[PDB]
């Protein structure tokens, strides 16, 4: 679980959204695994506008914070589960690092912000999904 509060705006994991995210959607991607919701409240996080490659990101199945280099976001294949298909997640970043199901949501961070959340993960490799090019999140 885990989410990123910029705004009006709270970002999720699209297959861990609750009902209250779908009665206030503003955004959802499946390809991206994806979902942006509004919020009455504001949120104070600062997204990353950067093409960083290192960052700490929050391990929840470790109550840990770990380093991690992770690689370009780009189209990499997911096997299927209850919530999609087999299929190509786009805007996905991979770094070597411990997961679980479970610690989707944790947050990845570099100096300038938050790059992304957990979303995928296995045999000690870790997935992000980007938000960096969600430029409208500020605005
Ligand atoms: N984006 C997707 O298609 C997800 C949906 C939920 C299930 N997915 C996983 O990767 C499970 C998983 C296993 C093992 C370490 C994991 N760390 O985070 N998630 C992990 C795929
Ligand atoms: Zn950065």
């Amino acid at each position: 679980s885990g989410a990123i509060y910029v705004g009006n705006y709270r970002v999720v994991n699209r297959h861990l959204a609750t009902h209250n995210d779908w009665a206030n959607l503003v955004w959802e991607d499946s390809s991206r695994d994806l979902l942006v919701s509004s919020t009455t409240a504001q949120g104070c996080d600062t997204i990353a506008r950067c093409d960083c490659q290192t960052g700490v990101y929050y391990c929840s199945s470790r109550r840990k914070h770990y380093p991690v280099s992770f690689s370009k976001p780009s189209l990499i294949f997911v096997e299927a589960s209850e919530y999609y298909p087999a299929r190509y997640q786009s805007h996905l970043m991979l770094a070597v690092g411990h997961s679980e199901p479970g610690d989707c949501g944790g947050i990845l961070r570099c100096q300038h912000g938050v790059v992304g959340i957990v979303s995928t993960g296995g045999n000690g490799l870790v997935g992000f999904a980007d938000v960096r090019d969600l430029l409208w999140l500020d605005e």
